[PDB]
């Protein structure tokens, strides 16, 4: 009888150590799957966050670029207003020298006009002295 | 005879004066001609000159017109360039969000399939020690 | 005696046989019904797993669907854009043509200006000639006119 | 007779020589005024060729800006361009990698049925040598 207890006792303990490994196995199967999972959302995570980084960067240059270009054309926004400005400018100048011209012109044939009768006057009384030169010179005198 | 003599005097005399009358006024026409001439010029000229003026006012007017919508269109494509980086950088922040929110609730029903599956694995452990007993049991030699 | 005890022996080990296959038959439907229970947590939780990606999946391609709308309707603006810039550079360009012509146009009237002043002072200096030498002719005529009368 | 040609040749020799000078006289009046006005035409004209010359150089200028304005926009609609192809491939991109994923997910299900029914069966097979096991050593 105390035999027959160890005999038991000893397949006791067998069976409880091959439950306890057949368990262990098939645990070690869930926790493999879970590991796989796990390491295919990381792999994928970490490809997305790649993009995404690379995606932000070209933003970051791309906002970049618009501040030059927004420089740029500024200075060159000004300088075809300016062209512009200086071009009304000069048909003004234009149209004042014209103006001017067309003045002075005037004036000269005011001052010509004045010395020109001065002239005209001066020659009638030398053409009028000459026919007088010559009437009193030939002319029959009084008996 | 020398009232005769007068008469044909003054007969000479006031022809002499008609005539540098007349020899005087044809000169002071070539004057005037002369003037009128010059300021016939200068009259259709300046209008001429004046209609350039007009025409070339009205298009400058005109080219400063068209100068102001060039730059708008500019600055127009610039505000959709603009914008087109502003959508994308709210689309990026979107996808990303939706991504995260996809890892988020795959890992939060890893959580709750780690208890129901503990729970399984310990009813079937309970299952099988169970039918070990059993077999055990129903083999074994009795106590004499 | 002994053959008593010996087919005793027999159904001892008929009824071992017999009770060995209970337990073998009860032991395979266990197992059977044991790991069936197992693997309907599996299905479920792998159930649940495609449910959720199917979910994520139509959100996904709903984002990528407009996307694709959206860049469709961008190359619509970047085509009307080209549009009324080729229409504004092509009146522009034209405007910039006029106004050289406006240059020309104003300097030749100017130079024709000038030309005309010089030709008309060319006029004037003959005509104040032929006027000179009528008058000398008409003078000349006077004078033999006395001189021819006062004889008389 | 003699003396009234002799009287008649003065006359008209004097008449000659006066009208002459009275006439230069005048005439010199006339270039005096030409002259005058020729030289405000000069005066004038030198100002119109220099209003002119700078108005076909700032011309020139102006033509050079204009187009620089005009290139700048090219530039920008090839930018505006450039963005669209960019961002239609980066959304093939994504689309792909998320496509791959979901279809990862779904290979690696099917490899796990296979490792869970692997591991079902080796259970099974443990559980009968255990038995058998059991069994034989109860009777000895």
């Amino acid at each position: 009888n105390k035999a027959l207890l160890a005999k038991r006792k000893r397949l006791e303990m067998y069976t409880k150590a091959s439950l306890k490994t057949s368990n262990q196995k098939i645990e070690h199967v869930w926790k493999t799957q879970q590991d796989q999972r796990q390491k295919l959302n990381q792999e994928y995570s970490q490809q997305f966050l790649t993009l995404f980084q690379q995606w932000d960067l070209d933003m970051q240059k791309a906002e970049e670029q618009e501040e030059k270009i927004l420089n740029m054309f500024r200075q060159q926004q000004k300088i075809l207003q300016q062209s512009r400005i200086v071009q009304s400018q000069r048909l003004k100048t234009i149209k004042q020298l014209y103006e001017q011209f067309i003045k002075s012109m005037e004036e000269l044939e005011k001052n010509h006009d004045n010395l020109l009768t001065g002239a005209q006057n001066e020659f009638k009384k030398e053409m009028a002295m000459l026919q007088k030169k010559i009437m009193m010179e030939t002319q029959q005198q009084e008996i």
